[PDB]
């Protein structure tokens, strides 16, 4: 009853992996991902970021950061972040790119999802096995990127605990959303 979860947000920075690390602490198989073209964060901001690939060590833009300004980029969270994601995973994956199969991608902004959904129907496998794609808003940044971190966990911990998650699967969704007052968009896939 070990199920396959994944975590998607655009940058995979912040909202997935705040909730990846929830979700690895209590045990869960789970993994993070992006969608984004590149990877962006804060730094003297609203006007000029910085950006990486999918394949930066974390490691490597915490390096990076210091000499620029390892002044601001304590203040923001950006340094805290970044260490805390080195112990996770190397450096962030893009989705898209992923080989990786699951049993609930989990996405957590309305346009992530049907960037995933998208990409899903984009192609087909002789294993034809079903995958809940479930969208659950949080807003990108540091502190409600934890709040739902913990909403996600109590949403996969509770559909984890099942046997037959598809023939109840929507049931869940419907006694969900009202403990939380959210909306969970869901879709079923095929790999």
């Amino acid at each position: 009853s070990k199920l396959a979860v994944a975590v998607v947000c655009s940058s995979n920075m912040n909202r997935s992996m705040e909730a990846h690390n929830f979700l690895a602490k209590k045990g869960f198989n789970v993994r993070s991902y992006g969608t984004g073209e590149r990877v962006k964060l804060p730094g003297m901001a609203f006007d000029k970021p910085n950006v990486y690939e999918f394949g930066t060590k974390y490691e490597d833009i915490y390096r990076d950061l210091e000499s620029k300004d390892k002044e601001f980029y304590t203040q923001n969270g950006l340094l805290h972040m970044l260490d805390r994601n080195r112990r996770i995973k190397k450096c962030p994956e893009r989705f898209q790119d992923t080989k990786e199969q699951f049993d609930i991608i989990v996405t957590v902004e309305e346009r992530v999802y049907d960037l995933v959904v998208m990409h899903m129907e984009s192609m087909e496998s002789v294993d034809n096995r079903p995958v809940h794609v479930l969208n659950v808003d949080v807003v990108d940044n540091a502190e409600d990127a934890l709040m739902g971190a913990f909403v996600i966990t109590d949403m996969i911990n509770m559909m984890a605990k099942s046997t037959d998650l598809d023939n109840d699967i929507d049931e869940l969704i419907q006694e969900f959303e009202e403990r939380r007052k959210r909306v969970i968009l869901h879709s079923v896939l095929f790999y």
